[PDB]
């Protein structure tokens, strides 16, 4: 797991970035797929257009070769494979593409690569989004809404993930409950409630209660609900040798836990969002793509992530007769779903309101 630390630095600065957008919206993205999706595409790329991609993925090319780079992330692959993700390159059909890149995109990262007809914009959109809505049995329709006019290569990362808990919630004790928007508002929210033992605790550092639930698949969803007034805190004291030294910590105390259910999407444009974390010639009419086509110049006019997240309800535990604390994730909280074999964040987002 040697590039599990570059990909949990990647995670931050690009979780930040979106936080700093909007302080009022969900987020909910997938660093592993973006940064995936990316280490492919540098398969095709050459001298700075390929530096400001690795860069910008958080790799300091002076200090880790690129072997150990492609070699980390095909490793996780391998690990990786409900999670169904998919990302599509779609290239003009005019191009004459290079045959080791389509190779390296299905040998080594075992993506998928189409030729389109740009010159029909619409039926262009039109086969990338079948193709994504293809991928998610219908769960994303209708993802690209436009194209540029010179679009010649268009890349799309998609990722759903449905939770099953190891330890799942008894629907008969989900019920309505109030969601506090702010400090004086509150929202009307499906609140799935249990009580057993929880490897939960609250967090001096954070100021948040932090809460870790496994579910199917060798992966654990770790939930922090910030102290009042707390959140803006909780997202800059976020390290990663915090989240590792949580997930070491195997013991469980009662609590009666309110956490609600969740059907929350996040829907991204990687050309603007990876332009502010140093990725911008491969988007541009410089970029060094001569690993895709030979002759002919190109550049990456259209890159799209979206990222969709279900939670609900989806063995034995010995509750103590004390009063257990009651943990209620009903106001803005974080989290991540972190890989337990690699330690690498599959997904991290902030609920803002659950019916958003």
């Amino acid at each position: 797991n040697k590039i599990t630390p570059n990909l949990a630095e990647f995670a931050f600065s690009l979780y930040r970035q979106l936080a700093h957008q909007s302080n009022s919206t969900n987020i909910f993205f997938s660093p592993v797929s973006i940064a995936t999706a990316f280490a492919m595409l540098s398969l095709g790329t050459k001298a700075d257009t390929h530096d400001e991609i690795l860069e910008g993925l958080n790799f300091n090319l002076t200090e880790i070769p690129e072997a150990q780079i492609h070699e980390g992330f095909q490793e996780l692959l391998r690990t990786l494979n409900q999670l169904t993700t998919g990302n599509g390159l779609f290239l003009s059909e005019g191009l004459k593409l290079v045959d080791k890149f389509l190779e390296d995109v299905k040998k080594l990262y075992h993506s998928e690569a189409f030729t389109v007809n740009f010159g029909d914009t619409e039926e262009a959109k039109k086969q990338i989004n079948d193709y994504v809505e293809k991928g998610t049995q219908g769960k994303i329709v209708d993802l690209v809404k436009e194209l540029d006019r010179d679009t010649v290569f268009a890349l799309v990362n998609y990722i759903f993930f449905k939770c099953k808990w190891e330890r799942p919630f008894e629907v008969k004790d989900t019920e309505e409950e109030d969601f506090h928007v702010d400090q004086v508002t509150t929202v009307k929210v499906p609140m799935m409630k249990r009580l057993g033992m929880f490897n939960i605790q609250h967090c001096k550092k954070l100021s948040s209660w932090v809460l870790l639930m496994k579910y199917l698949g060798n992966a654990t969803a770790i939930f922090f609900l910030p102290d009042e007034g707390k959140l803006q805190h909780l997202e800059n004291e976020l390290t990663h040798d915090i989240i590792t030294k949580f997930l070491e910590n195997e013991d469980r105390r009662s609590a009666s836990l309110h956490l609600p259910k969740l059907s929350i999407t996040g829907t991204y444009d990687l050309k603007s969002v990876l332009g502010q974390l140093g990725i911008t010639k491969v988007f541009s009419n410089g970029a060094d793509l001569s690993g895709v086509t030979e002759e002919a110049p190109l550049k990456l006019s259209k890159a799209v992530h979206k990222a969709v997240l279900t939670i609900d309800e989806k063995f034995l535990e010995a509750i103590p007769m004390s009063i257990p604390p009651e943990v209620k994730f009903n106001k803005p909280f974080v989290f991540l779903m972190i890989e337990q074999n690699t330690k690498s964040p599959l997904f991290m987002g902030k609920v803002v309101n659950p019916t958003q």
